[PDB]
């Protein structure tokens, strides 16, 4: 069961700013960005982009093992394999809900008109507000999470954080403005779960299968 | 009054931060036309409350937030809340940001287009401090996010006002808008690091007891 409720997370219609507008400073740097990453399409930085668009729980693993120090599956972290998914509905859906209906941002690849770097979801994200990317909210509240309860990775984790977002940008499913108000999302909403026991609890077992040292790598 | 952990403790924004936009990134094209922007509305509400918010000092920043999460906050109704504002000022504004200022020395915007700001008597102080990334939006975030933790039901006005208090470092000219934009991020970093210290946890339990006291509670 999630942390929380849909309506237990921060409205984040209420406290982020509307998306760039057509002729804002913002918008004009947001089209500048999307062809940056449009032009070194099919680069290496631009595969990474493609394997950090993947979310499902196995692939998320597979990226911040290596960065945590710790391997992570369902066996050996059970209690981390759960926070994991957990922290995706909390921070990828419900805190950007009502932000994401009330605009409605059209994505980059669909006012140009081009592929991403993934196809699959393009059907999907076509129905899906652009503004702020879900994606970089939840890898933002991933990174922190996990600096709790390994601080000793914290920089690395910070940093693998930041670049998985702009994954995003690179990748042209998002403008660079949605994954700016996405990264303040992932720490609104880590705000939020410091203050819910099922939190804390769950935590608490996190810290100890991720030191443990038959864990580490 | 000690701070939280030391200098060396604060998780290297030098490491994690991306480089400053340089002369020929698209970002700094933004920073600069952002700079205009914010420069073309000197003298309206919004500039007054930027010049408002350039004040960091300990009686303006309880001024400001007490409003918002809707508590007198005072050295003698909330003693602890008193303290965590400095001890937050410290290991946030300055411990948090100083590897990555020192590092790139980046300049700041009324200093490159010899503009005064919307604050003059800091200008000397700002002068000699390292642009990038901005310890007042790391200050401000991680103020937001600590007292959305003691007084949750205030997070969504808490949330909004510290991102505001980034934005007027952009209006007042002080910052560029990439300074402020990295500065969030920092002060979130810095926000998840002090959850895994006692000392905070502490400091918190008591700042929650008064913040929620039916006798500072505000309207």
């Amino acid at each position: 069961q999630p942390f929380h409720s849909p309506e237990e997370s921060v409205n984040s219609q209420f406290y982020l700013p509307p998306p760039p507008g057509n002729d804002d400073p913002a918008f004009r740097y947001d089209k500048e960005a999307y062809f940056k990453g449009y032009a070194i399409k099919g680069s290496p930085r631009w595969k990474q982009a493609a394997e950090d668009a993947d979310i499902s729980v196995e692939n998320i693993a597979r990226i911040f093992s290596p960065v945590v120090g710790a391997k992570i599956s369902p066996k050996d972290t059970p209690e981390t394999w759960n926070m994991l998914q957990n922290l995706l509905k909390v921070g990828g859906y419900y805190a950007t809900a009502s932000a994401k209906k009330y605009y409605m941002r059209t994505r980059p690849f669909v006012l140009f008109n081009h592929s991403t770097c993934r196809p699959e979801d393009e059907n999907t994200l076509r129905k899906d507000g652009s503004y702020p990317s879900g994606h970089t909210a939840y890898s933002t509240l991933l990174a922190l999470v996990l600096s709790q309860a390994r601080p000793e990775r914290a920089q690395e984790l910070a940093r693998r954080g930041w670049e998985f977002g702009q994954s995003r940008v690179i990748c042209g499913a998002h403008w660079q403005s949605d994954v700016d108000a996405g990264r303040y999302v992932g720490a609104v909403e880590f705000a939020r779960l410091q203050t819910i026991p099922a939190f804390q609890k769950s935590l608490a077992k996190v810290r100890e299968e991720l030191n443990d040292k038959n864990n580490l790598l």
